[PDB]
């Protein structure tokens, strides 16, 4: 069933992470088009599939372009959304819908959610209340706290910094100049400092 499709997709990515990481790094196009992501894509609503994919593919390229910000879990989380033919847009998506429990459940782009829950204490991924397997320590993992694959055209720099003013919503960022910093209401009471990048991916 649909719940098992999600679990099995993420399980598959983890089991095959050595080759998936390599392709993600050097031939993402042939990774994104793998048939193994088609069942997951069937669960992504037809109307938003392509925009989700353009968004995610752009976020992944930010990660490649902004050196030393590799985030293993973020790649695994978002990867299956990259499989649809991409469509461009200006929008920020804070969450991505999958059709599972008879209905839309949303995976949060930043951090854990009920659908996608990575446990840093146990090093295991849980997807819809099911184990999707263990992650191994990767020396390439970014340790600086800069998040390059959450917002399209922005880096999350770290904690709220009151100097840069009161928080903007995700939908209020489009007037920021290249290189300008602001506080942003990223989710769940969390305010983070962000920077609009000068060059887009």
């Amino acid at each position: 069933g649909p719940e098992s499709v999600l679990v099995n997709t993420y399980q598959w990515i983890i089991r095959n992470w050595e080759i998936v990481k390599i392709q993600w790094s050097q031939d993402p196009t042939m990774l994104y088009n793998k048939m193994e992501f088609e069942p997951f894509q069937s669960l992504v609503p037809k109307a938003t599939r392509s925009r989700y994919s353009g968004f995610v593919r752009t976020l992944f390229q930010q990660m490649r372009d902004v050196l030393g910000t590799f985030d293993t879990v973020q790649i695994i989380k978002l990867l299956p959304f990259a499989a649809a033919p991409p469509e461009q847009s200006r929008m920020q998506f804070s969450s991505l819908t999958v059709n599972v429990r008879g209905s839309g459940l949303r995976i949060l782009v930043r951090g854990n959610s009920p659908v996608f829950n990575y446990n840093k204490a146990t090093k295991r991924l849980t997807v819809l209340g099911k184990d999707a397997g263990a992650l191994t320590e990767d020396p390439d993992e970014g340790t600086s706290g800069v998040e390059s694959a959450v917002l399209r055209g922005f880096l999350i720099l770290g904690k709220e910094d009151k100097r840069y003013g009161p928080a903007l919503s995700i939908n209020e960022l489009s007037n920021l100049a290249k290189g300008e910093k602001a506080n942003v209401l990223i989710g769940q009471g969390d305010v983070v400092l962000v920077m609009k990048r000068k060059r887009d991916s």
